[PDB]
């Protein structure tokens, strides 16, 4: 295994996740107290220090932990649920799985608890029926940002073509 995250998969995962839903709704704003992605998890790249290992770790670990969230929690669909494109969701999850498997070496090093703490807060919101839809929408918002930011600020860390 060459342990690399393929940029084309990351870009396509971002596009599918973008296209399957809508903007984060105003009524979900209070959940930002609980679901606040630690943007400081990404390193500040400098000349000769792209910090690709840490940047790829943030992407891989966020996708791995989100995979567990999808496995362990039902998405509500009715009123009080989310209105997502289920076919594009399945396609996103297939790309997510490919990225998590190919980057397994990035999870072989224990990281700071900063990401696990974020996902523990997401889980708590998802596992109460009255807050679940907002939790799903906040998670999607943050995963979109993780993928967008990695491509915008850490493009060189992915393998292309
Ligand atoms: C989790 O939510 C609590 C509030 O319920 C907040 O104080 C804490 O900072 C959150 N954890 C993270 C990692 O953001």
């Amino acid at each position: 295994p060459t342990c690399q995250l393929e940029g084309d998969l990351v870009q396509s995962a971002h596009h599918l996740l973008r296209d399957l839903g809508a903007d984060f709704p105003e009524h979900c704003l209070p959940y930002n107290a609980q679901i606040s992605f630690p943007s400081s998890a990404f390193p500040a790249a400098t000349a000769n220090h792209p910090q690709c290992h840490k940047s790829l770790w943030v992407v891989h670990e966020s996708l791995r932990e989100a995979g567990l969230v999808f496995q362990d929690n039902d998405i509500p669909v009715g009123e009080g649920g989310v209105t997502w494109n289920d076919q594009k969701l399945e396609d996103f999850q297939n790309l997510q799985y490919r990225l998590v498997e190919e980057g397994s070496c990035l999870s072989s090093v224990n990281g700071s608890g900063v990401l696990s703490s974020y996902f523990s807060n997401v889980t708590a919101v998802l596992q109460e029926q009255d807050s679940a839809a907002c939790g799903w929408m906040a998670l999607r918002r943050d995963l979109l940002w993780v993928l967008k930011s990695a491509l915008q600020k850490h493009r060189t860390c992915f393998t292309w073509r």
